[PDB]
């Protein structure tokens, strides 16, 4: 299929997943989207060390199993997250070191993987072991202090516990090839593969924002790692601002690499995000598809003026008016500024640089006009591959009033119908 | 003093006020902004009918007085809101009709005004009496059903209760001259003035959004009413999206009409707004001045490339790259898209049409770069009259590193100090 992210990824043998919080499994708006769009699930916190072994030797899999069962029952594979980590260790584990800690780490791995043996597709065996200090060296943690070979030991232990699972090393800020951290990790995987240490994949968290932005050399990093013989996976993707171009770029980078298994966005709706303030996901709080959703789906499915298919006329701001509240119309196409629209990464259709195509409401018959740009959802649009233009807030289509084709025919929001007065062609 | 909204408005004999909610007076973030910027206060809910006369004949002024006391302790005047209205009537009053309702209306006016006799600058005597149906006629309410003269009676009653107060009729959607509602109200005021009914002002709520956008003909509406011999006031100003241009325009309309007493914005911070989702105010949830704050301030005080005054060099995007994360620098001025910056209504500095000047942080030394435009506060800037450019989120100034005047000097955020390397001029 090609209507949902998971189905469209499946076409090239990949998956499109999300992080699931068991706390939201009761929320129907949440499960409706999650069940429909994704085919891979990562438990947000449920499979962490603190959650699965609250007390030494005493394993708890209630929350983890809840997420796991939901996933399998809804046709999704699962990524285990995570076995050894310097962060979120239960207090009992923080009170350990040396041989005792090393042993605890091993017991925890066997305990968790044993419970889930044969039913987890990929495991993030070791998470965030490298430093951010620009050294490209490991981070000083109680685990690292037990011995530099702990990472190798963890992977060897993991392989033994469940040989059916793909074992990955997971980390953030290893996306830009030029970074000292990316090099540090690369060198470790290189070494591991040379010495036969069991590592099947490298997960790239992909938490992009203005502090650590996406760079096109990400495709290069993915290709260099894949050239070592490991699979690569985009594991916790979210982009500050949810730029349509950046989401499409990351998606195409995965598609360009045969060893890229798939992509997992870190959450369902912006409000579910650990960084909701950055509106970094594909669905907004209302559960509606953002402009980025369409950019991602179109990328997975394969690879100026706005002219009405039914009329052969262009979207025009009457007499080149700049006043807010001016309703747009159809008019003979001509090379004028009032007929030139720019679709931004935020999902706006700008004219005159700072005026936005705006919906004055959410119902059928709603007037489509220009108004100062401010980032409201009523000024965000989705340009579908079928030629329809859907408002993000309303979910309705741009519609030439009454099917009119003459100059002066007005534009409104209306139930999408695949009609020609709802079909547009960017030129 | 031209540094605060109130003091700046006072330079033209006007005031700049806000709506104060008593429940927020214990929040110093809230009161710090409120006591500093405004010189006129309207109680948001505390002087309403239900709040002041909970039971028939039993007046309660505890809440209203908390708003009043604060206002006078902090040197502000007060607008009373509101004495007669079809909305938010206490239960006992909603049950009344005919002459019984009519007398209760009179009793309420005498009761509230008597308590605040001589302490209130203006009173919104009757509020929202006109219909939105397009007839330009009266709204059907229990009050209007007591007889058409109820408005006249409310004014005659109020004048006798406190002859020291300016008595206003207050309504919304009466800003655009062309609307039936506006002209319906104009005719009522004209009738009153010619029959000697005591009315001193008309309050235009001015709640502007895309369904009811600001229109430049607002200035003729204001002039039309002032010509009737009544003072005019903008009473509950808020603009969906808080466009700098629209906010400056409304401000200039009041400044152009000598009988325009002042402007009251409906709330302090965006999160204090009854329409917070529209981010319609002058301070964001953090208590930071938005781009619109600057536009209003500049308008009250009398009111391409970006050259650093200290270097005589332009803000430049290295090699004309469009990669997120590219830090900006100073460079010999010249016509190049990578030197052309567009300041938008939202407060962004766009380059290449969809890249925005971006602060990757809030502290001193923070790097200033370009990043896909998305609307974050770290991409919002205030262009002050003194030549500085302040980041909305950080409160820091664009600072040419080390005072560097040479090509290649990097731009960073740093504490404002009005040095030459922090003053910029546009072209």
């Amino acid at each position: 299929a090609e209507s949902t992210l998971g189905a469209a990824a499946a076409q090239s043998g990949r998956y499109f997943g999300t992080a699931i919080a068991s706390g939201k499994l009761g929320d129907s708006a949440y499960t409706t989207i999650a069940s429909r769009e994704f085919n891979m699930v990562t438990a947000e916190n449920e499979m962490k060390i603190d959650a699965t072994e609250p007390q030494r030797g005493q394993f708890n899999f209630s929350a983890g199993d809840r997420v796991y069962n939901w996933a399998v029952q809804n046709g999704k594979q699962v990524r285990g997250h995570t076995l050894a980590w310097h962060s979120q260790q239960p207090g009992w584990m923080q009170s350990l070191s040396g041989s005792t800690l090393r042993q605890a780490m091993i017991d925890h791995i066997n305990g968790v993987m044993g419970h889930y043996k044969g039913k987890i597709a990929q495991w993030d065996v070791v998470n965030e072991a490298f430093s951010d200090d620009g050294s490209g060296g490991r981070r000083d943690s109680n685990l690292q202090r037990t011995g530099n070979d702990w990472i190798e030991v963890a992977f060897r232990t993991a392989r033994a516990a469940d040989p059916a699972a793909k074992l990955c090393y997971n980390d953030y800020n290893i996306e830009n090839w030029t970074w000292a951290k990316t090099q540090g990790v690369y060198n470790m995987v290189r070494d591991f593969k040379q010495r036969g240490v069991p590592i099947d994949c490298v997960g790239f968290q992909s938490h992009f924002n203005s502090g650590s932005p996406y760079n096109s050399n990400f495709r290069t990093t993915l290709q260099n790692f894949a050239a070592l013989g490991v699979d690569v996976a985009i594991t916790e993707l979210d982009i500050q601002g949810a730029s349509s171009s950046t989401y499409a770029a990351v998606t195409n980078d995965c598609l360009a690499v045969s060893r890229c298994l798939g992509i997992t966005v870190w959450g369902v709706r912006d409000t579910d995000s650990w960084r909701s303030g950055d509106t970094p996901l594909l669905f907004n709080g209302d559960g509606s598809k953002k402009a980025a959703y369409t950019a991602v789906l179109n990328a997975l499915n394969g690879g100026g003026q706005i002219k009405g298919v039914g009329s052969g006329r262009c979207l025009d701001v009457p007499n080149a008016s700049t006043t807010d509240g001016t309703q747009v119309q159809l008019y003979d196409c001509h090379s004028a500024t009032n007929q030139q629209w720019t679709y931004t990464d935020a999902g706006e259709l700008r004219v005159y640089g700072d005026k936005c195509l705006d919906a004055a409401g959410t119902g059928n018959g709603t007037k489509v006009q220009i108004y100062s740009c401010w980032g409201g959802d009523n000024q965000k649009w989705r340009l579908n591959s079928d030629g329809s233009i859907v408002g993000v807030q309303s979910g309705l289509c741009l519609d030439a009033v009454g099917g009119g084709t003459a100059n002066g025919t007005l534009i409104q929001l209306y139930s999408c119908s695949n009609g020609s007065n709802q079909r547009w062609t960017r030129t």
